[PDB]
């Protein structure tokens, strides 16, 4: 509890700046990368899918653990509570015909889970670095650091 | 009809050795594919997710297809009658907890077809080259080419 109104709000501005200064390194060494925050739904079925870690948050860790040809970077990273939930858990699929073409199953991965659950999903594409974002079940495709910063900010702290 | 007692048999045969041709290319090279052979269950809903091809079957096209970075290579390659009905057809993913967690989506998907449908589906591993198959629900790991033909062989021919 520094600076901020609680140790919640320092929490969340953690994680956000764990999840800008992750996805900035992986993007520019295009590194994929799946990382999904949990809200209010609660997404316990899905964190059985994959490794159990409960471990603290930090931006290097995020990094590690999507390295390529390694056990823990195909799936997707959840952030329940204040840590990392889980890695490599697998999320559903959505079957919207008006995602891209262009877009692999990681894109279409995090729409999938952006349908049925109120989380904060955000992705790092593999073939151009480009980070992208799903909510609600909406995507925002290539976006900018400023406008980033802006939804999480907006989404993530409460 | 050369050689054999059908055309359909001969079609048979050359698809088989399309399969193993490119599946061994593309194994030497860390090249991940994902082939999927309908059958009896027709696969008309999963042809309509990709991009149609409507292609006549070689080992040369199959490859050509899943060249990493490339508009065609992210999804699955189904085959329908005697041509490649369509690339980048995303596929069902298997809730089985007995998958290895070695294993990712690529694998995850193949078993996700295999439960639904009565088709054989051939993968090849980026993170090893490593070729495995499904069918009936069932995952053969790591195969080696006399086993992979014999699979292909009893399953495909009629
Ligand atoms: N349904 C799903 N759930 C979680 N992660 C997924 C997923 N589908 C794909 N991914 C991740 O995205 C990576 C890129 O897949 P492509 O390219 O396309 O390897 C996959 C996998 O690690
Ligand atoms: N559900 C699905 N249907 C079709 N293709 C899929 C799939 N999940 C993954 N893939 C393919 O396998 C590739 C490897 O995924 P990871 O590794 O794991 O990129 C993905 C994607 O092209
Ligand atoms: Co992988
Ligand atoms: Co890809």
């Amino acid at each position: 509890l520094g600076s901020y109104g609680s140790r919640i709000e320092r929490e969340q501005h953690h994680l956000i700046e764990s999840i800008e200064k992750s996805t900035q390194y992986m993007a520019k060494r295009r590194i994929g990368a799946l990382i999904s925050v949990a809200r209010d739904t609660g997404m316990d079925d899905y964190i059985e899918t994959g490794i159990p870690l409960n471990a603290k948050i930090s931006s290097q860790l995020l990094i590690n653990i999507f390295i390529p040809n390694t056990p823990l970077h195909d799936g997707a990273v959840i952030i329940k509570g204040n840590e990392i939930a889980s890695a490599a858990s697998y999320l559903p699929l959505s079957d919207s015909p008006f995602l891209s073409k262009e877009l692999g199953t990681r894109h279409r991965a995090a729409l999938g889970i952006s349908e049925v659950t109120d989380s904060i999903t955000i992705v790092v594409s593999e073939e151009t670095g480009g980070i992208s974002l799903t909510k609600g079940g909406e995507l925002f495709r290539d976006v900018s650091e400023e406008e980033l910063h802006k939804i999480l900010l907006k989404e993530l702290v409460t």
